[PDB]
């Protein structure tokens, strides 16, 4: 079989990349864990963690009746806990959390499809995108009281969520303006505000752990929400919008880097790179 995914890594900082794993399967949306030791992906609704020294290969991790797994899961700030979103039990998107060790998913949101986009800095609590009659929205919940807060009233859709790491902002995309940009809310809720203002569709925010640079991905223009496999631009800006920078061009999109995926130090990110079918 030839090479379907190549699971990498960029440095921002010395511009360096690495192929950590390359595979005829599909691969999608790496994380990168807590203590710097492993990403995790999913595979076909499954969830496997590759280790980054030592043996790569893929590990499955026991996520029990979730196996209908997609590409919107993370893992918590102290690493005992991993947020996935599976469609076994009610047929569509629906957000859990397990041990990252393994285990029964616990259910978190009783309205649905929601996706799983971002855990907040003190662990405390998670953001998200809800579609509630056709308007998608953020939303973030409270872990330990499971009360769900809406962030976006429907201007626009509204996907993507993730923290900053100062806790503050929950920074998204939203197609208010014609196209996706990026755009950030207060976690309160309280302000919202744009963020790019360019001629692509500006999709997976992920603030950097280290608060001074912001990773995406831009499609072109003309294309309509976020496919696989086409030819797009890995992005790069300062917290405010500042200069963004290609960091490189990418064969992919959907995949590449839907959910949270910034090493710890905040120098480097793991995507996925296709190649064509």
């Amino acid at each position: 079989g030839s090479m379907r995914s190549s699971i990498e890594i960029f440095n921002i900082r010395t511009r360096k990349m690495r192929v950590v794993w390359q595979t005829p399967e599909l691969f999608e949306a790496p994380n990168w864990s807590p203590d710097g030791k492993y990403l995790l992906l999913n595979s076909e609704g499954l969830l496997y963690r590759l280790s980054l020294a030592g043996d790569p290969s893929p590990e499955k991790v026991d996520t029990g009746f979730a196996t209908i797994c997609n590409n919107d899961h993370g893992i918590s700030p102290d690493g005992a806990l991993y947020a996935i979103s599976d469609k076994v039990e009610f047929g569509k998107s629906a957000i859990y959390l397990l041990p990252s060790t393994g285990g029964t998913p616990r259910l978190m949101t009783k309205n649905l499809p929601s996706y799983w986009h971002g855990w907040s800095p003190d662990g405390k609590s998670f953001t998200y995108c809800g579609i509630r009659d056709q308007v998608f929205d953020i939303y973030s919940m409270d872990i330990d009281s499971g009360v769900e807060t809406r962030l976006t009233h429907g201007e626009g859709r509204n996907d993507g969520p993730d923290y900053s790491p100062d806790g503050r902002w929950i920074y998204f995309n939203s197609s208010r303006t014609g196209q996706m940009q990026i755009w950030r809310v207060r976690v309160d809720g309280s302000s919202v505000e744009r963020i790019t203002d360019s001629a692509y569709g500006d999709w997976f925010p992920h603030p950097s752990p280290s608060g001074d640079k912001v990773v995406f991905v831009s499609y072109d223009a003309d294309v309509f929400d976020h496919p696989r496999d086409l030819d797009v631009r890995v992005q790069l800006m300062d917290m405010d919008g500042g200069n963004v920078e290609t960091l490189f061009d990418l064969f992919g999109g959907q995949g590449t880097m839907n959910s949270p995926n910034w090493s710890p130090d905040g120098d480097e990110f793991a995507y996925v790179r296709y190649f064509p079918v």
